[PDB]
């Protein structure tokens, strides 16, 4: 179906507008992206950031905790599937530039929860990421 | 068209699928995404697994050789090109997650040439993998 | 729209294409896939290759003093905009295999601006290139 595709692009469109978004420090925004009751698990252990106002205090906080410094988010591998939510699942590689270098890791296999907003754009209503390294370690 | 578009989303979601199956250690799952006869040459130099029994045979030979470990297969670069067989030109990147780090690399130029189950689903006839480094290596 | 999403599998096609032909030196296919006119900035604090021939030309002087090796660029989190021309948003991830090993990065957010040439095929206006590292230093 063209439906199939189109809707395949319009996830992959949504996700890379999220990340420049982010990427650029603009959590405001970011956050504008999901649902106004959105859930956002960004750390396995954490508790999800819920709503946008929690999801813009939590980036605040880890940008005060944690930064000179550039970060790009990569996402790779997205599959979806379904009568007007539609999962994503896909992975997500970080890279982080600082003044001593480049960092490349971790990588995230992650699984969004898309819907449709009254305006017909995609929001995100959940957001659940897993740590590769928290696998690994056991 | 709508159509070439299409087959490139389909593509897409077909090799995500393949390696979220892969990259889990769903090696029959990952088997059954290629034609009953399909050629899965994954290292230079070493002949090719033909059938899905073979392919099975060879990521249990190679997980009990090297496997606390997680890989995942990162696609990007995808190219499709032609009445019923499609040839993907494409890089793949790996990356390795242990308990003492991340690994990144090698990167492959890869050639699938996929064709469509009686069921419509794309299933892959031929996965030719090349490595950079045996490239840049003489 | 179909068409919408049409569009975005036709940037990725070109955009894979294109790097298919720079990785493996074909500088000449490279600069035909921008327009006659079509400018290059490849690297910050230097002036952007304008036309075929600058880009051919600026591609052999960096061959020649830099190059046994082998580079792949990657590029995720496309995102376009607008009745003819179209502009490209996406992120870069250079990797480049050497005979001493890998090296990964820069990462590289670009901007494209895309046109359609006499035969309805996509040519690249526009490329320009910034570096994460330059960001970062400050």
């Amino acid at each position: 179906h063209w439906s199939q595709a189109a809707l395949y692009a319009e996830v992959q469109q949504h996700q890379a507008r999220q990340m420049h978004a982010l990427d650029e420090g603009k959590f405001e925004e970011y956050a504008d992206t999901f649902t106004p009751d959105g859930v956002f698990r960004h750390t396995p252990g954490r508790d999800p950031a819920i709503g946008r106002e929690a999801i813009v205090r939590e980036l605040n906080e880890f940008h005060e905790r944690y930064a000179p410094v550039q970060r790009r988010h990569m996402f790779t591998m997205l599959a979806i599937d379904e009568d007007s939510a539609v999962q994503a699942d896909f992975y997500t590689l970080v890279l982080t530039t600082r003044v001593d270098g480049l960092t490349v890791g971790p990588s995230c296999p992650v699984r969004d929860v898309l819907v449709r907003g009254a305006d017909g754009r995609l929001l995100t209503a959940s957001r659940w990421v897993e740590h590769d390294n928290r696998t690994v370690a056991e």
